[PDB]
């Protein structure tokens, strides 16, 4: 029934698009329909197979069950169009209406899945916890890709969709800074200043722009600023003098890089990857019923999701920290829209084996 | 015959020692004998199995054949002692003489193996080239461990051996700098200055010392200085004004970190790992018959081997670069001798499968 549909579409591989293709298209509703009536079921079905491989106590949570029920409903609604005619205009219109409805239904997928993990952790493992980390990177990257497709179609047929062909990088950074700073001031009653430096090596003294999704770049920098500010305010709390956060932006031949440096006291190498681990960073949401300021770290996986945003278009986000001193966080983005290609998970025997496999070739410490 | 001996000892796992154990021992010749007459054959045999799995055209090179013949001879010499009595003093003395002879025989193992790779590359693949990278990290880490054991026994029975319980970090750094600078001046007729900063967070204003092998730390910093200087001199060659190399040393609760920052123009993320790839960085040795200065990059795998030295005692060495601007290289060393444990490769079914195995669970870009 539903298993059959899921199995049919999960056999296919998702088809990644480049940023250039997203843009080239946006700057024909029927062409989009033709692509999406296959691609959306494919992307939904591939990730739904891995939802089914979760630890039973996680899968059974009401939050995960709800997310799964959304996916099942959206899959079914999309599959109503497989036999319809590209040339029948109502079919087109209802596809567009169905894209909008799904987009709304799935609006809160990220925090709902995160609440699922809280419910799991709250009520109940180190073995299957590797399975949880593997799944959530893939589930959230999948969701980022699905949301991209839904946003493009909805914006175009309901700036090129959500893509800005001339994204002003330093402007987005300063927006990130100001909104993070506001939260810092609310929690710590003080905040570090920003020192911002740029180098357009590609062509010196010219504005730094790239083809990008500004909200993706904003999410990354806003989350890193929160992380930098927290460490700085907690580290220097005794002194009452707070070193600024230093941001250096470089546009190279191939890489746009954003380095964010703080003097927040750092983290030893053994622990620093914890910032990207879902289970370690799984914390209950603050209660609504308080006027007490919201902390700069906690619920909602800002950092692991920031890194997924960077990697989604073949970029990356790396942290390195000097324990006792401070931390540098580096966002790497492809300078060229032709190098910016969707990074998409696929369900197959290799994915399955990852849930179902585990002496090493190095000695144990 | 020889296969039998190798197979017997390769069944065992090497036994990693902590820096504390190396030191605790050094600060009884018979105890060392008891340990080493088993451990050295074990370490030799485990790596000899992987030499046999090399691509045939690499294994067949005269350099690899020579290295392999050294290992076979040393294994045989060590195995002459298995039945001898810990209490018979000649047995002890000849073991010590045999340790010294092997140490000398194996003095040039690193460049001889590297010449093997030149011969292979010179005379003849992308598939087996992953096998080459896997092998050489393991072979060279193995060799680092074998040399450590031989040095300790030879120094003690022929500073605690080669270990300095109070290694003066900034002193070693400045030695590294001055020797790199000398080579820079010879090649580029100019060199960047050093700006050195330290923070003993653990106890402020006190000298930074750790229990360490100073020659290991020297190798790492000297190689990184060469790398930083090359990039700086090539990048700013038109300007004729050379930004200094900035070194920040931090001692934290757990990590000693050495950050080395240059303004050498950086490398895009796609390419930066090439600096650790044996096949990419395999270049013919300069000829002896010239007075022309030796380049700061080239033969002998300074960088991948520096990283092995860091990882050998549970540290690490990482590079991150901002393309168009410059690069930070970070050495991480365990501050505590009890956390400093040998990282040793072991031959078993998992190692073998690595030579003999290769759809992905992510989409192809
Ligand atoms: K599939
Ligand atoms: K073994």
């Amino acid at each position: 029934g539903v298993p059959g549909q899921v199995d049919f579409y999960a056999r296919f591989s998702p088809s990644p698009l480049s940023m250039k293709q997203f843009l080239d298209f946006g700057s024909c509703e029927k062409t989009s329909f033709m692509f999406l009536r296959q691609e959306l079921p494919v992307r939904l079905a591939n990730i739904m197979k891995e939802i089914s491989l979760l630890p039973d106590n996680l899968l059974r949570t009401p939050s995960v069950q709800l997310v799964q029920s959304w996916y099942i409903q959206s899959l079914q609604e999309l599959l109503d169009f497989k036999d319809k005619s590209a040339e029948d205009a109502k079919a087109i219109y209802d596809f567009t209406d169905t894209v909008i409805r799904i987009r709304n239904r799935h609006n809160d997928v990220i925090p709902t899945m995160a609440q699922g993990v809280i419910e799991y952790k709250e009520s109940f493992d180190p073995v299957t916890s590797q399975n949880v980390q593997y799944f959530l990177d893939r589930f959230y990257m999948s969701r980022i890709s699905i949301r991209m497709l839904l946003n493009q179609h909805s914006l175009l047929f309901g700036h090129i969709g959500s893509i800005n062909p001339n994204c002003n990088v330093l402007e987005v950074i300063k927006d990130g800074y100001e909104n993070a700073r506001r939260l810092c001031d609310l929690y710590y009653i003080n905040s570090p200043e920003l020192e911002l430096e740029e180098l357009n090596a590609k062509s010196p003294g010219q504005p730094i722009q790239v083809v990008y999704v500004p909200s993706h770049l904003y999410h990354m920098v806003f989350e890193l600023f929160k992380n930098a500010m927290r460490a700085t305010m907690e580290h220097h709390a005794n002194r009452g003098v707070y070193p600024p956060i230093q941001v250096h932006v470089t546009l190279g031949n191939e890489d746009l890089t954003v380095k964010m440096s703080d003097r927040g006291g750092g983290v030893p190498l053994r622990k620093i990857d914890r910032l990207f681990n879902y289970m370690y960073s799984t914390a209950p949401r603050p209660r609504v019923e308080t006027s007490r300021a919201v902390p700069l770290a906690g619920f909602g996986y800002g950092l692991p999701i920031s890194r997924l945003y960077a990697q989604y278009f073949q970029g990356d986000l790396k942290l390195y920290s000097l324990e006792g001193y401070g931390t540098d966080a580096v966002i790497y983005i492809k300078a060229l829209s032709t190098d910016s290609i969707e990074r998409l998970p696929v369900y197959n025997k290799a994915a399955w084996k990852h849930y179902n496999t585990n002496a090493d070739d190095w000695c144990v410490p």
